[PDB]
């Protein structure tokens, strides 16, 4: 069964055979589409393993080879014997790269092949985790010349000895709920901040406090560690034409490092797998700065611009938004910290997507996430149809550890 | 089976029971979501269920479910379908049906207005000329000197599929598109093909960047005929900017009345192949899509130039900066001529209110996130952060193929 996707700006059509290899469910049915919903055993394990191994071996052009069968045989026995198994270094790398390749919500995926993979499966303690993580941050930041990396901690076993990173990103600002009801710093992290504090963190209480790492190894209680400040690259936010802008007091960190996700490879579950790359401007300028439930800076930025804020139809929110995003890309570029604007980013993903249909017969994409949170229809992805299906290896969500942890 | 939708900006949660009454298919499956795919002659036995269902809804809506009136009508329609292999809707039903097809239009952000809709019954129409007159009346009623009113005109339903009434224009009022030999396009590229059909059919084309197209009307399965809409009936807004005096020099204007004409209205199984409906524009439809889409009027570069923006590097956000001004200039021009119009903030805010009310009183409200979210400043409108379930309810507005692709020319 073939499927076609049209680009309504170029009339380009692509045929998707890849969705055929789909496994997981979408949350959608014949009678309902949940495309905008944010979150919709030995015998179990071997099929999963076999499938992965087949992919891998096909990818290296040894499908059916003796090597292939042997490995198949080996893994087989190992699962029967140990009720789990271990991936060869090559497989772990292939698996990680490909989970990224399959991340339908990622516009960055043209880069999927150039990924630095750190094997931290020999890790056993939170302190071990802290050290590994520090190495990742440093390698990835690279003095502002950002590099994509992932660090993979030991896989789950009985589910009672999970490695987990309790932060949602390696580096994020704290959130303090004041008594008057307002919030200081980043409201997104208010709850995590309360857990840190509650666990011993001496909170400075500022609008941009780098949070402590809170690391759980082997199922043990989480432990706090401060990331060497020297390791935390930051960009002060100023506007190329508004000298009053810097006075707003805004900065952001240069390294987005999602840490709360779950990497699945050949049936194996890696519950702690921080990955990092570089920001698209909008993530910060639009979502982090202007979301009503984040830093929410539109009013203030507007005021300083003296815009007509009486009537929404002045598009004062829109005007401010553009400046704010101009100031973010500007600040970063001026400090030579890697960053990409939403136009370049989306243009590349079209190129990527095309190439993926050519060489792979498809490329799963979540339109809702792929399209930037501003200027949607002026980027090429708006006009681009996308089929969304779920391929493994994958990155999955998982519950916040505090909701599930057995203290 | 209940379903919940969260608003990630307010944490409001809503429970959807309404999707249960869903009938049509989504194009989606357990293994694939086509949520971003633009487009994913009946029978006696087919028709009555469709009719019965509709009638049940209607009667429930007036609080006569199971009433003698209800059963009789049920009985009547029944016999009529058996006898005539079709049937006719009471005036009350046609109105209920139309209003509710709008109410179920999952791609419509304007639906808070769904109840206040002027319905024109043009089922007695028989000729293209008849159609032209009806349409002129609609345009005039709806425009209302710039104080826009929502209206729909419903022409005779399909019978054997050989005597369809069709409006060949996609909107009652739209600008022409001429493909020049150098490869460029004059006017609106979206209508180039329709323009060629008009010309080919006798239209004397002015060849300008804003020529109101002739109506091309088909009655009873007959060949289409041309009619010019009285210019005095076609309200237009010259586009200028409240601070850029150079803007008016761009030479831009738009018409004040969006009137989708190429859609198919289905009610109680009946198919109304010609049903122009009209309301008022949301700014972005014009400022963002019609003006800035690359394949429409594509004015970003020029607007940028005049602003002398840094167009060397995309990261100057020159496209973004121009876009905002252009949209400011559209809402401005219209408001200054007192032609109804709504900005994307007000529009999306209202739809949240509407959506909430719909969950309260109706147990749901089908919505297509991809279409509901404005083509600019997405995440600063409330609908971005709003989860939406999309399912298909009837009565509905459906797409249908372009008439020229299917028409059996009589000559
Ligand atoms: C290299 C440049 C990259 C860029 C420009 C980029 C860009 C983005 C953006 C803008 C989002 C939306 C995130 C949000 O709105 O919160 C996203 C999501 C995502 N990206 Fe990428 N990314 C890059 C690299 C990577 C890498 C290295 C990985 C993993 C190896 C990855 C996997 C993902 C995943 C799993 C999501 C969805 C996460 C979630 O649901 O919160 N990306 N990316
Ligand atoms: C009165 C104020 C209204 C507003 C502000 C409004 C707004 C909109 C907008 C912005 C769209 C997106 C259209 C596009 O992107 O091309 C849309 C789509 C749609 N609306 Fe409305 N509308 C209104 C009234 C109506 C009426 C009167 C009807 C029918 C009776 C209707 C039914 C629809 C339908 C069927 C679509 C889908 C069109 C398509 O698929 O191309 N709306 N509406
Ligand atoms: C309701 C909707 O699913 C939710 O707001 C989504 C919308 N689209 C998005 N797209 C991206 N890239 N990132 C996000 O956090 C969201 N949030
Ligand atoms: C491919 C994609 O679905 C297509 O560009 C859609 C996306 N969202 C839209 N949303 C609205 N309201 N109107 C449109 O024409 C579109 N175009
Ligand atoms: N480019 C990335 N890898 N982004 C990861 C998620 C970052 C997150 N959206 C933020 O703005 O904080
Ligand atoms: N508000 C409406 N009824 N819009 C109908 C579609 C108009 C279309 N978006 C246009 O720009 O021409
Ligand atoms: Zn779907």
């Amino acid at each position: 069964r073939f499927l076609k996707v049209k680009n309504w700006e170029t009339d380009v059509v692509l045929t998707d055979t890849l969705h055929l290899k789909s496994t997981l469910e979408t949350g959608c049915t014949e009678h309902i589409c949940m495309g905008s919903i944010m979150l919709p055993t030995k015998d179990q394990l071997f099929p999963l393993a076999k499938e992965f191994l087949d992919q891998y071996y096909s990818s290296i052009k040894r499908f059916g080879s003796k090597a292939h069968m042997d490995r198949l045989e080996e893994v087989n026995k190992e699962i029967e014997s140990t009720s789990t198994y271990q991936l060869k270094d090559t497989e772990l790398i292939y698996g990680a790269k490909h989970a990224w390749r399959n991340a339908s919500r990622c516009v960055g995926r043209i880069q999927w092949s150039k990924l630095q993979v750190f094997d931290a499966r020999d890790c056993t303690t939170a302190h071990g985790m802290f050290n590994y993580i520090c190495n990742h941050v440093k390698y990835a930041t690279n003095k502002g010349n950002l590099r994509s990396a992932i660090t993979i901690f030991p896989q789950r076993t009985d589910g009672k000895h999970d490695f987990r990173v309790w932060n949602s990103q390696l580096i994020r600002y704290a959130g303090y709920k004041q008594p008057d009801g307002s919030t200081l710093g980043d409201p997104a992290n208010v709850q995590f901040t309360e857990i840190c504090i509650q666990q011993g963190w001496k909170a400075p209480r500022g609008r941009f406090d780098v949070l402590p790492l809170l690391l759980q190894a082997n199922g043990n209680d989480p432990e706090l560690f401060q990331i060497p400040p020297e390791l935390v690259l930051e960009v002060p936010i100023r506007h190329p034409k508004f000298d009053w802008f810097k006075d707003l007091g805004l900065k952001w960190y240069g390294l987005p490092a999602v840490s709360n996700m779950l990497l699945e490879i050949g049936g194996l579950e890696f519950s702690a797998c921080p990955f990092s790359s570089w920001y698209m401007g909008t993530e910060i300028g639009v979502r982090d700065y202007c979301d009503n439930s984040r830093y929410n800076i539109l009013e203030e930025v507007a005021k300083k611009m003296d815009l007509d804020m009486r009537k929404t139809s002045s598009l004062w929110k829109d005007q401010a938004l553009v400046e704010i995003n101009i100031a973010v890309l500007y600040s970063f570029q001026s400090d030579k910290v890697t960053i990409v604007d939403h136009h370049s980013a989306t243009e590349s993903f079209i190129k990527h997507m095309e190439n993926e249909y050519r060489c792979r017969g498809g490329c799963p994409a979540d339109w809702v996430w792929i399209v930037p949170p501003m200027s949607g229809s002026i980027t090429p992805v708006f006009h681009q149809e996308m089929l969304n299906y779920r391929l493994t290896p994958s990155f999955e969500y998982q519950p916040d550890p505090w909701n599930t942890h057995v203290w």
